[PDB]
């Protein structure tokens, strides 16, 4: 995205690559629900095993 | 019931599974009547053989 410094002007086609990926880490950060109670996103509230 | 400790949510069936257990321990408290004047539970009043 220094697009050459100003040559790619079709950043805005990577602003939107950057933004899926942003919701990946949205995505995976749901999703690993270990027990409905899922692992690493929001407020999990560090067990003890 | 450390539940991978707060893993297991069902820990709700081991309550009841617990429960059943604690009532076990009325059953095997009664039933032992010999003598009509059962062994261990309740009031035994320490005879003399």
């Amino acid at each position: 995205s220094a697009n050459g410094s100003n040559s790619d002007a079709d950043r805005a086609a990577l602003q939107k690559e950057v933004a899926a990926q942003q919701a990946e880490l949205t995505r995976i950060s749901d999703t690993t629900t270990f027990g409905g109670r899922k692992l690493l996103d929001g407020s999990f509230g560090t067990t003890s095993f």
